[PDB]
């Protein structure tokens, strides 16, 4: 029969298997064709915060051996909804193999990792999922601004309007090859505590964050070649800064000519002090771009939904909803949404 469990994550040939899994499967597309590709390395920036345990990482394999095909996350956190600081957990990565024709998996795969976490004391979970459910506490929206437009044109992610001539498309979408902010240089070993404090007083302003550590905001945030990014603003002779950050996140392709996958820009989170940050938003498309980015999708934060729309941002194939497994309380809107849980 089936009432399963197991681990996943860490050792070189299971964590690929793992990504194997979550490649061709963990899928949120719709007419087009193309789901998030999982990196190595990302899933680890992910899947391994402070505080993680080795049995919130469940697996499961076919009645035989040499077969994964269900998994499920559950990173710890500590998040602020309320007027109070519930210390609760981030679960994700549920996903169940293709071809299974078995409708009584992820009930089971579901109530394992609540029962797995509801032992730490953590009986509060916090999450998002490209799908409806019943009492929602948000609903934002994914947006753009291509740094390739004559690729998405060429594929079928995006296209030009009416009577859109593909160059003047480009032009308009166009942008420098140099930075309009003095200070911007990317964020030194040292600059944590300057992250942590800068990031907790400003984060400080919405219904829902995720209250983080020195070492919390010093695990999503310090720069990694192929997973994320942050750029401070260091002043003048002092130290007193701003700064931006997006988690690199490719999605596989299909069907296409010979182009190659695409490089996403997701954003992570921005923290500008008084200096108005529609400018600390923009230079980030300047640096996802000379980095070699395809896209720089954005989510909703309060101070998002500013910059979003005055800037090159609009498609939205759908909406992320966020939700409260055992919380009761009000809901609010994008604007009061902080939690960029992926």
């Amino acid at each position: 029969g089936f009432t399963w469990d197991a681990l996943d994550l860490g050792d070189r040939g299971v964590l690929k298997e793992l990504y194997t899994l979550l490649n061709e499967n963990y899928v949120e597309d719709d007419d087009n064709m193309f789901r998030f590709d999982y990196s190595p390395e990302f899933l680890l920036w992910a899947l391994r915060p402070p505080g993680w345990l080795p049995q919130w990482h469940c697996g499961v394999r076919v009645v035989s051996s040499r077969k994964l095909v269900g998994f499920i996350s559950a990173i710890p956190a500590n998040i602020h909804i309320y007027d109070t600081e519930k210390k609760m957990v981030e679960i994700n990565f549920l996903c169940v193999h293709k071809k299974l024709r078995s409708k009584r998996v992820a009930p089971v795969l579901i109530r394992e990792i609540t029962r797995r976490v509801h032992l730490e004391g953590i009986f509060q979970a916090v999450y998002t999922a490209g799908v409806v459910l019943p009492k929602p506490v948000g609903t934002c929206r994914y947006w753009h601004r291509s740094l390739n437009p004559r690729k998405l044109i060429e594929v079928k992610f995006s296209h030009l309007s009416r009577n859109m001539t593909m160059q003047r498309t480009m032009k308009l979408y166009r942008l420098p090859e140099t930075p309009k902010t003095a200070g911007l240089r990317p964020m030194e070993t040292k600059d944590i505590p300057v992250v942590h404090q800068l990031l907790t007083r400003y984060l400080k302003q919405f219904h829902l964050t995720p209250v983080m550590s020195q070492e919390e905001v010093e695990h999503w945030f310090y720069p990694q070649e192929n997973i994320i990014d942050t750029f401070v603003v260091e002043n003048a002779n002092g130290e007193v800064t701003d700064f931006l950050s997006f988690y690199t996140l490719p999605s596989t392709i299909m069907n296409h000519p010979t182009h190659k996958s695409l490089k996403a820009a997701y954003s992570f989170y921005n923290v500008h002090t008084q200096t108005p940050l529609l400018d600390l938003m923009s230079d980030a498309l300047v640096l996802a771009k000379m980095k070699g980015f395809d896209v720089f999708n954005a989510l909703d934060l309060m101070e998002n939904k500013t910059f979003l729309e005055k800037l090159k941002f609009g498609i939205g194939d759908g909406n992320l909803q966020y939700y409260l497994y055992n919380w009761k309380c009000p809901s609010m809107g994008a604007e009061k949404v902080g939690i960029v849980l992926q």
